[PDB]
């Protein structure tokens, strides 16, 4: 792909994460803690889900980024609509307000309703993710195998802003404990 030119300088919104996680100094890594992290609750917080938001909002225009998933098990990655519900349970589609991938089991499936498999030969380290707003594609990449193509959500309905959205996944096998980090430009 020839999408690198739209890269974007994507921060962490601490206000939204899950109260385990853990965000880096920078903004720019986060992990699951073993435990609660002491932060008070607020209406913004996913609460059933190791889930963080970016702080950066879109409605126009290109937009790219890169996130490392080196030696996770599970995570989900794409964008989501401002007003997605934070509290109780909730399933990733573009009908909940969700444009994600991720990684389960061993298998790799877009969030659509039903979910659909995804194809790829060479596990990623690296995904990245193009968003046209205006064109309403939401675009994955393998940055692992020389950017090669994911999957693409087309004809999307966006109806509202667009943030950064990011799953960490739980760490019942405790073979899931990996950051997911923002990619240097
Ligand atoms: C999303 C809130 C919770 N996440 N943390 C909780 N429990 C856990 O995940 C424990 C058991 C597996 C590893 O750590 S409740």
């Amino acid at each position: 792909h020839h999408h690198h030119h739209h890269m974007v300088h994507i921060t962490l919104d601490r206000n939204t994460a899950n109260s385990w996680l853990i965000i880096s100094k920078d903004r720019r890594q986060v992990r699951m803690g073993d435990t609660h992290q002491n932060v008070s609750d607020n209406k913004e917080r996913f609460s059933n889900y190791p889930m963080v938001l970016g702080a950066q909002r879109f409605s126009s225009g290109k937009m790219y980024w890169e996130v490392d998933v080196t030696q996770k098990e599970a995570w989900d990655l794409g964008v989501c609509r401002d007003s997605v519900q934070r509290k109780g349970q909730f399933s990733l589609s573009p009908e909940n307000g969700f444009w994600t991938i991720w990684l389960w089991q061993d298998s790799y499936e877009a969030g659509t309703s039903p979910q659909t498999t995804l194809h790829i030969q060479v596990p990623p380290c690296q995904i990245g993710i193009f968003v046209d707003y205006e064109a309403g594609v939401v675009s994955f990449y393998n940055i692992t195998d020389h950017g090669s193509l994911i999957y693409t959500f087309s004809e999307c309905v966006f109806a509202g802003p667009l943030r950064p959205f990011f799953n960490v996944g739980f760490n019942y096998s405790g073979g899931n404990a990996a950051p997911l980090k923002l990619c240097p430009l």
